[PDB]
């Protein structure tokens, strides 16, 4: 889609974000152990967040809608989740004790790399 889309995008792009709002961690690849700012994680909550009210759907942005208003939040990461960073990941990495992140979906939105990696213990 890219330009075809724009900001109207179809079910299938938003298919992607529900997954991403889903996610257990977010954060940014060129610093995943540290934040960008406070302004920082909420621009890049306005992209999306922007995508969900332009929509076709005004009834599923709701449900994304809430899902995003937690962007960012404290939660327990688990194997089987995903991790969404704003920067993205084409390589594994890990992220804490013994788990590690492998590549699972790369999306860019509004000219920004969205990486998704499943979490998997390093065995």
């Amino acid at each position: 889609g890219l330009t075809a889309t724009l900001a109207a995008l179809t079910d299938d792009d938003f298919q992607f974000l529900s997954d991403v709002l889903d996610c257990r961690a977010v954060r940014s690849a060129m610093n995943l152990r540290a934040a960008l700012t406070s302004f920082q994680v909420a621009q890049y909550r306005n992209i999306l967040n922007a995508s969900l009210q332009v929509d076709r759907d005004a009834a599923r942005s709701r449900r994304l809608m809430a899902k995003l208003a937690d962007f960012a939040v404290e939660q327990e990461v688990t194997a089987g989740d995903r991790v969404v960073v704003i920067d993205g990941l084409d390589r594994m990495a890990h992220f804490k004790d013994d788990l590690v992140l492998v590549p699972l979906t790369t999306k860019v939105v509004g000219g920004s790399r969205c990486t998704i990696c499943d979490v998997v213990k390093e065995e």
